[PDB]
């Protein structure tokens, strides 16, 4: 009833890595080591880096969905708000109930589990190009943290696993997520208060 967030490099030496963009008020995604938290505006570029210390096997893939992180409401299905459900922003692929989209790649599967109803979109696990030491996935986050009758000011945690070709597990991590007007500001906010 609840997926477990346990931090899980495995046997490749699985893990994320974030881009340093600065807390600038205009910026519009940032990560935060220190509260191992992503800030970003509605529906912006999100890149999140998948490193590992050697290549898996071809099928491998790589997952992503959403949780709420206090325990309380960690069984409620993260999904979008009855406004943002109803906006009519499909990107084609993603259902439009679904918080978590990704970027430009066509390859996408969107999954609606049949069990435990809970929302997930998995990519194939592409190698680094020439040149690069690792590989990024774009993610958008279609909700706002306030939104009404869906988050509704709850955090969530965002756990990426990495899966073999039958979906199971390989590598785990996570990070918390607030989707914000101003991520700069609020992350510079929280980061004081954690002082
Ligand atoms: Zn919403």
């Amino acid at each position: 009833s609840v997926p477990s967030q346990k931090t899980y490099q495995g046997s490749y030496g699985f893990r994320l890595g974030f881009l340093h963009s600065g807390t600038a008020k205009s910026v519009t995604c940032t990560y935060s080591p220190a509260l191992n938290k992503l800030f970003c505006q509605l529906a912006k570029t999100c890149p999140v880096q998948l490193w590992v210390d050697s290549t898996p096997p071809p099928g491998t893939r790589v997952r992503a969905m959403a949780i709420y992180k206090q325990s309380q409401h960690m069984t409620e299905v993260v999904r979008r708000c009855p406004h943002h459900e109803r906006c009519s922003d499909s990107d084609g692929l993603a259902p439009p109930q679904h918080l978590i989209r990704v970027e430009g790649n066509l390859r996408a599967e969107y999954l609606d589990d049949r069990n435990t109803f809970r929302h997930s979109v998995v990519v194939p696990c592409e190698p680094p190009e020439v040149g690069s030491d690792c590989t990024t996935i774009h993610y958008n986050y279609m909700c706002y943290s306030s939104c009404m009758g869906g988050m509704n000011r709850r955090p969530i945690l965002t756990i990426i696993t990495l899966e073999d070709s039958s979906g199971n597990l390989l590598g785990r991590d996570s990070f918390e997520v607030r989707v914000c007007a101003c991520p700069g500001r609020d992350r510079r906010t929280e980061e004081e208060n954690l002082r």
